[PDB]
């Protein structure tokens, strides 16, 4: 629908531009809709970056959930978390733009509804954790909100290295090493 | 006259932290600092000169004190054990400087961005000093891949910071060092 063609198309203009330099008449004109369609959607340039991640973290959560079902333990719940997070970033470089420098605003108020979106995928980490000391595969007396934080960090401030280095390795290849880190630490 | 600069530096902190990099005029840093708007000119191009300027200035104090203290420390784990607790420790002293790190450098133009990670280079080349020489110490297991460890570090400790920020300091973060830590060192699992 209409719908989706301006969150992909302002994906593409707010990758390229920045978020704030954004203009929402420019982003009609590449979605191909009039400039009052976006209004009909959108209350504004706010709702519709907040909408667009939103969204993307919404089907990236409930694939997610499903996925890690089929797997038993703790280490390979975590290896299918991380191997999807660094898939569904290479597959489009304009994702990561947004994911690592776009959503990243220092304005309380706005980044307050970011973040909250994002509380949903580092649940998913909470839950992990949790079950995986259930069954004495983690770590005993272990704070789980540290660890989650240890986790996401870690993900994300590998994805944000390849985007500084113009995403030209190969990021999802870095998966498995990841995950080792993260399992047996720097000692080993 | 560096005493002059360096007051500027201090003003900016406060005015950056205080009402945002966007609304961080330097008119607004000329009051703060109790100094004309020409004299700020005379030290400084621009705004941006002095939030690359900040940042280059409290790094560099903060990376020759770190090299200075882990002079002193035997093992690997005892020199991230005070990089952790050194990082924690100074951005939980002064939270107008957590404020800057956390949201205020965190600029999206790339251009801008590109010369805060230049900075950034000299933390970072601390941390793989420190494992570089404890894969040659044999605390640290061969086949590491430093980098990958490196980014690992940082980003957990920097992520620690965020959240702390975000929850508005409400806990002790410096209290926290051991149990980033271990995690760290041993990974989460059992
Ligand atoms: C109030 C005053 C302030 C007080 C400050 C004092 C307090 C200190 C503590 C607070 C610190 C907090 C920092 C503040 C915020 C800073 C900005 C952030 O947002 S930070 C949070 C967000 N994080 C960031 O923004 C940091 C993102 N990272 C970077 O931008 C860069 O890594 C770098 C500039 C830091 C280092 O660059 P470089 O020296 O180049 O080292 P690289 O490894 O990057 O590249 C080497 C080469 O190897 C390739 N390669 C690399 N990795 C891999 C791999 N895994 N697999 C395969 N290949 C890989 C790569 O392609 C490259 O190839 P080529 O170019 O030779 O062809
Ligand atoms: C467009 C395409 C999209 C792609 C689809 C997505 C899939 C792939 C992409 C992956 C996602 C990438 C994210 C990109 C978005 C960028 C956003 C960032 O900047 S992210 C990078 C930067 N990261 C961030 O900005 C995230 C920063 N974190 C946060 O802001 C929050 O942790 C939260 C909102 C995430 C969860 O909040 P909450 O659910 O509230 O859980 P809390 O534990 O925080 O709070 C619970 C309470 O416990 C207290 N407490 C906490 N710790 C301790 C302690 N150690 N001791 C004692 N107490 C502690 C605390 O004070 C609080 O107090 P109160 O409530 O009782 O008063």
């Amino acid at each position: 629908p209409k719908y989706m063609q301006i969150i992909d198309a302002a994906v593409e203009v707010i990758a390229e531009n920045g978020y704030h330099q954004s203009q929402v008449s420019k982003i009609a004109k590449q979605a191909g809709v009039a400039d009052g369609t976006i209004y009909l959607y959108f209350k504004n340039k706010e709702d519709i970056l907040i909408s667009l991640f939103k969204e993307k973290m919404g089907q990236f959560i409930e694939r997610m959930e499903e996925d890690i079902k089929e797997k038993a333990t703790a280490k390979e719940k975590l290896a299918l978390v991380i191997s999807k997070h660094f898939s569904l970033l290479a597959g489009d470089h304009n994702l990561a733009i947004v994911t690592q420098l776009e959503l990243r605003q220092s304005n309380l108020e706005l980044r307050q509804k970011i973040n909250e979106i994002l509380k949903g995928y580092l649940n998913i980490l909470d839950g992990i954790l949790t079950e995986g000391i259930q069954s004495g595969e983690i770590k005993e007396g272990l704070d789980v909100r540290l660890a989650r934080q240890m986790i996401f960090g870690t993900i994300d401030e590998t994805v944000t290295t390849w985007v500084m280095n113009d995403q030209k390795y190969d990021l999802v290849a870095l998966s498995n090493s990841v995950l080792e880190l993260l399992v047996s630490g720097i000692h080993n």
